[PDB]
C-alpha cells in the first residue's frame, strides 16, 4: 500500500483548490460511494452530516458525535487516498470541543473541514430555528483549529444571506478569514450577481453547494467557475440515488417474488471484485507465500 | 421497542409460517429503513455486503465488533427481526461465545454461522476446505449455552467441496446439535432440493445470490420446492453501486446531476422515512411549560 500523510492530503486538497479549474467535490456516505467517485474520476470528496445522518437512519439534528463522524471520514480516506472535506458543523461544542474534533479529524487523515455559524443546538420548540452564532463566536473556534490543527484546511459556512443580509454575510465572512478560514461556503446566495459581487467583496475562494431541492438552481460546474467559484459540492446525492434504488428493487422483491427485472440496475461481481480490488490482497498473500 | 427474545421468537414464528418468509439484505440502516417501509418482515446483514460497504473484501478480516455494530444500526431503525452473518463466528468456541452474546446485546434475532475454515492458508486463499464436522458442532454447542435466545442457522458448503450424502450429513449433525434451521450452499437442482430436503430434519434457507450458482427462482417456487425462507443478501449494495456509478457520471462528464432528478428519493420522502416529524413531536411536546 501507499497511502499519503494528512498534510500531504491538505496541501493537495489546496492545489486542487487553488487550480484553474473548477474542484467537483462528490459527497460520499461511504467507502463504496467513495471507491465509486475515485473512479468515475473525482479528486476529492464530502463528507456531509446530512448523508452520514441519513445512513445511520437519523435526522440531520446534531445527535452524532464527533467521533462517529470521524470514523466514517477514516472509512473514506482510508478507502481512496483522497482528500476529504468534512461537514462538522458547528465543531460539537465549544471552542474545546472544536478542538478535539480538529485532532480526530487530523488523526484520521481528513484533508478539509466545514464549519458553520449556525446556533446548535436550537431552543426546545423552535428546534427549525434560523438564527446564528456571533461573528466572534465562530472567530474563536477557526482559531481554535488553526492553533491545534494547523494542517487542517479551513472551509466556513454561512447562513447570513437568508437571515442577516448580504453585506452581512459578507462581512462575516471577511472575518472568518482573517481568522484563518481558507475558504467560504455562502449558503443560498440569491443570483448572478450576488455571487459576483460576494466573490468581489471576499478574499478567498468560493464553495458551491450544489444539493438538489434545494434554493439553488442546477448551474453546471463550468457556470458556477466563471461565476466566481473554485470548487462545488454534490453532498447528498450519492444517498438519495441509493434510497431510491432500494425502494425499486425491493418493490419489485415483494411484488414479483424475484429481483429478475433488476439485474441491470446492478454493479456486477466483476465490477465489485476490481472496486474493493480483490485482486491486490491475492498478489499480496502469494507474494508473501513464496 | 422489541427485546431480544421478542424479535427471535417473531423471526421463529416467521420462519414455521405457512408463507415462505422473504429476507433482504440491508448493508445499513437507510437500506433497512426502505426495506420495512417496502413490507419485509425480517433483515438480512451479509458479511459480502457489509464488507464491500466499508470497501473490503469478504475475507474474514472484519471484527465481531464492527458487524455487531453494523447489526444494532439495523435493529434500530426498524425493531425487525435480523439475520447476520457471523462467518464462522470469527475465531475459537470462545470467540464465537463472545460473538453470541454480542449479537444478543444488539437484539439481533438470528445468526448464521459455516462451516468453512478460516482464516485460509498463504497460496490457499482461494481454497475451499471446510473444517471437521464437529469443529461447527461444538461451535452450535456454544452459541445454545451461552444465547439459548439466539435462534441458529448453519451453513453448509459441502455440497460444493465434498458431496451430496456429507451436506446432508453435516446438516443433520448441526441440526441435533442446535441448529435450527440449515442453508445448503449450491444445491444444484431441484431433484437436489427436493431429496436434502426428505434427508434433513430441519427448515431450509435459499440463497438467491445474484450471478451465482442459483437460477433466479421465484419465492413461491422456492416454497413448492422445500425452502422455508430465501434470502437476497447483496442486493442493496449490488443496486446502491450501480446508482453511485450513472449519477457520478452524469456529474463527472455533464457537469450536473439535472438528468437524474427522477432517480432520486425526495427531501420529503427522505423526511418521511427517517421519521423527522417524530424528533419535532417530541421536541415540541416537551415545550409545554
Amino acid at each position: 500500500n501507499k497511502q499519503s500523510t494528512q498534510e500531504e492530503l491538505a496541501n493537495r486538497f489546496r492545489a486542487l483548490v487553488e487550480a484553474n479549474e473548477i474542484l467537483q467535490i462528490p459527497g460520499a456516505h461511504d467507502a463504496m460511494a467513495a471507491l465509486v467517485a475515485r473512479n468515475t474520476g473525482f479528486l476529492a470528496l464530502y463528507l456531509s452530516g446530512a448523508a452520514y445522518t441519513a445512513s445511520k437512519g437519523l435526522p440531520d439534528l446534531g445527535i452524532v458525535t464527533s467521533t462517529e463522524v470521524a470514523e466514517r471520514a477514516r472509512d473514506l480516506v482510508r478507502a481512496t487516498d483522497l482528500p476529504v472535506l468534512v461537514d462538522i458543523d458547528t465543531g460539537f461544542g465549544g471552542v474545546l470541543n472544536v478542538a478535539r474534533t480538529a485532532v480526530e479529524m487530523v488523526e484520521a487523515k481528513v484533508a478539509a473541514v466545514q464549519i458553520e455559524d449556525q446556533q446548535l443546538p436550537k431552543k426546545c420548540g423552535h428546534l427549525n430555528g434560523k438564527k446564528l452564532v456571533t461573528t466572534e463566536e465562530l472567530v474563536q473556534k477557526i482559531k481554535a483549529i488553526k492553533e491545534v490543527a494547523p494542517s487542517l484546511y479551513i472551509v466556513a459556512r454561512t447562513d447570513a444571506r437568508g437571515v442577516e443580509g448580504l453585506d452581512e454575510a459578507i462581512e462575516r465572512a471577511n472575518a472568518y478569514v482573517k481568522a484563518g478560514a481558507d475558504a467560504i461556503f455562502p449558503e443560498a446566495l440569491q443570483s448572478e450577481e450576488e455571487f459576483r459581487l460576494f466573490n468581489s467583496k471576499v478574499n478567498a475562494p468560493l464553495l458551491a453547494n450544489m444539493t438538489e431541492f434545494g434554493k439553488t438552481p442546477y448551474y453546471s460546474a463550468e457556470e458556477f467557475a466563471n461565476m466566481g467559484f473554485q470548487m462545488v459540492i454534490y453532498p447528498v446525492t450519492s444517498l438519495r440515488v441509493a434510497a431510491k434504488a432500494y425502494e425499486n428493487v425491493f418493490t419489485l422483491i415483494k411484488e414479483t417474488g424475484s429481483q429478475k427485472d433488476a439485474l441491470s440496475n446492478m454493479q456486477t461481481r466483476s465490477e465489485l471484485y476490481e472496486t474493493i480490488s480483490y485482486h491486490d490482497f491475492e498478489e499480496l498473500d502469494t507474494g508473501i507465500a513464496k
